[PDB]
């Protein structure tokens, strides 16, 4: 059940988990909980999505609080910015540190309480099967 888009695989799951949980079922699968990295990769996914929520690989890190891709891709922030719900992310009741996609628009992401269950969106990238590249 993966769709495939520019070099990725992405996996829209039909079971609603917290956001760890959902990171360690697509780990087991080889994979990592979405990152968002072009304007395009944004309309797949919240297109595809068809205005349910799903969380995503967004996360805090570090002692400041910046947001991260768990799958380590590292953030750019400035080419972010434009991907949030206008308003967004607000931290309501302070205690909001994981990311999903919301919105069915270009403007998508709410940051969300990790403990909550929601369908998630797994990625991974193709790799083709070669032999060993060290001699
Ligand atoms: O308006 C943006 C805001 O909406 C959501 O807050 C909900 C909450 O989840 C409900 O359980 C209930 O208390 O009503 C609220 C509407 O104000 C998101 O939780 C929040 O992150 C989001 O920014
Ligand atoms: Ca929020």
């Amino acid at each position: 059940g993966w769709k495939y888009f520019k070099g990725n695989f992405y996996y829209f799951s039909l079971i609603p988990k917290t956001w760890y949980s959902a990171e360690q079922f697509c780990v087991s699968r080889n994979s990592h909980l979405t990152s968002v990295t072009s304007e395009s990769e944004q309309e797949f996914l919240y297109k595809t999505a068809g205005g349910l929520i799903y969380w995503i690989g967004l996360t805090k890190a570090g002692m400041e609080g910046d947001w991260s891709w768990v799958d380590d891709t590292p953030f750019n922030k400035v080419q972010s910015v434009r991907f949030w719900i206008p308003g967004e992310p607000n931290n309501a009741g302070n205690n909001e540190h994981c990311g999903n996609i919301k919105a069915p628009s270009l403007q998508a992401w709410n940051d969300a309480p990790c403990d909550k269950t929601f369908l998630f969106i797994c990625k991974r990238p193709y790799v083709p099967s070669e032999p060993s590249a060290w001699s």
